[PDB]
């Protein structure tokens, strides 16, 4: 399963490999986006996440101290000054300087050489939101010598928006085909122009694809909760409702409304006037 | 198939709102008030029940999962755990007291 979350309006992906921090953008390149960005602390959760759940898969094969490749480097040139948060580093996907920091050890006043930033991560501890990875300069390496415990990267994606998770009132599952070639089937967060393939059973197949409704509106185009069987109804997670469960018949239902709230054209939401 | 969903042409929600739920039509427009005890549910046209209901036959009515007397905040027993809902859910429209389900039976 490749790691991704999705939230906001960008994407974070996670892949293992012992890639060079060139080689690394450069897969981020070609599919739309970039290496990640450890803008605001807000970011640094998200990214350590996609990481979390990727060392989840093989913690035992990876060394107790990881490197990850992220989108901050300092092309050769001008020494780094301390007074800037960033140390005189830019982000590569381009932008501005941010406030936010998390530098271990001392960097290195080499004013000539080109150094690339990787997220630093303790294996031997557990990680938790508290103990935020480090940052770490270095070089950034070469083709087939990316450099010490440099053990994958991180890529970062950004949309115009996203849709919701379709909600299934039944047994199902539902495999979203984000952008880029990442496929999963527990994204948060659906981005713009993605496929949602749902295979309703335990056989249906349903096909939606993330849609501008409106302006900074996004909607797939089903209406009510899918796979409902009428062996279950309500009982099963509740039949994919927002809030309430409304009975009807041996199986049939409708989500509801508690008085004050609105039921939207996804005939699921539940939304309150005021 | 069905009409076009058309606001203007559904027919006014009570002065007072659905004191139960809300929902849209079998068609699914425009909106719709939670059916509450022994009210017609099932198959076009039709009102699916409230919480806690059982829509029991085409078209049945709703019957309340808790069958049974309950005693409530008020001091006062009621038919059904339903039926202290739907009393209950008046009070916060009226701005009176939440009736809470103090315990089951009759009130001592």
């Amino acid at each position: 399963t490749e790691a991704v979350v999705c939230v906001g309006t960008a994407c974070y992906t996670a892949h293992s490999g012992k890639l060079s921090a060139a080689e690394a953008q450069n897969h981020c390149n070609q599919n739309g986006g970039n290496l990640a960005t450890v803008k605001s602390k807000e970011e640094a959760q998200h990214v350590q996440r996609v990481l979390a759940q990727l060392l989840r898969r093989e913690a035992a094969l990876t060394a107790r101290m990881s490197k990850f490749w992220i989108g901050l480097q300092r092309e050769k040139g001008k020494c780094l000054d301390p007074s800037l948060p960033l140390k005189g580093f830019s982000w590569v996907g381009g932008g501005e300087d941010t406030p936010y920091s998390n530098w271990h050890k001392e960097l290195r006043n080499s004013c000539i050489s080109k150094r690339c930033v990787s997220l630093l991560l303790d294996l031997s501890q557990p990680l938790l939101p508290s103990r935020l990875p480090k940052w770490s300069e270095g070089p950034c390496g070469s083709p087939g010598s990316p450099g010490s415990n440099i053990e994958g990267f991180v890529c970062k994606f950004s949309f115009k928006g996203m849709c919701r998770p379709l909600a299934l009132g039944g047994p199902g599952q539902v495999t979203y085909t984000t952008p880029f070639q990442t496929t999963s089937s527990s994204l948060e967060a659906v981005p713009f122009a993605s496929a949602a393939n749902v295979a309703c059973g335990e056989t249906q197949s349903h096909y939606f694809l993330c849609k501008e409704k409106a302006p900074d509106v996004f909607d797939w185009g089903s209406s009510g909760p899918l796979c409902v069987s009428p062996k279950y109804g309500c009982n099963f997670n509740n039949g994919g409702c927002h809030q309430d469960c409304f009975e009807g018949g041996d199986g049939s239902f409708l989500c509801g409304c508690r008085p004050g709230f609105r039921l939207l054209d996804d005939l699921v939401t539940c939304a309150s006037r005021n």
